[PDB]
């Protein structure tokens, strides 16, 4: 009985340039139980394009999902995965990792 939290892993799959399209990787490891609600954002509107990947096991019990965008960064921008979760529970707006 132990219940294992989404890690966040939220990186700049390109490199992060000025008015020039840009692939999040909200990169989102271990969910137990595998119903989460990762809602990912672009400058607090919602993403109605949500690409995702796979409930892949990496070693028998912790799925390794991938919740990607592609987003046009401006320069004043602010990015966001939204990991809510049953363990969580509450809106852990992450914050995106371009100084990186």
């Amino acid at each position: 009985m132990i219940q294992r939290t989404p890690k966040i892993q939220v990186y700049s799959r390109h490199p992060a340039e000025n008015g020039k399209s840009n692939f999040l990787n909200c990169y989102v490891s271990g969910f137990h139980p595998s119903d989460i609600e990762v809602d990912l954002l672009k400058n607090g509107e919602r993403i109605e394009k949500v690409e995702h990947s796979d409930l892949s096991f990496s070693k028998d019990g912790s799925f390794y999902l991938l919740y990607y965008t592609e987003f046009t960064p401006t320069e004043k921008d602010e990015y966001a995965c939204r990991v809510n979760h049953v363990t969580l529970s509450q809106p852990k707006i992450v914050k995106w990792d371009r100084d990186m």
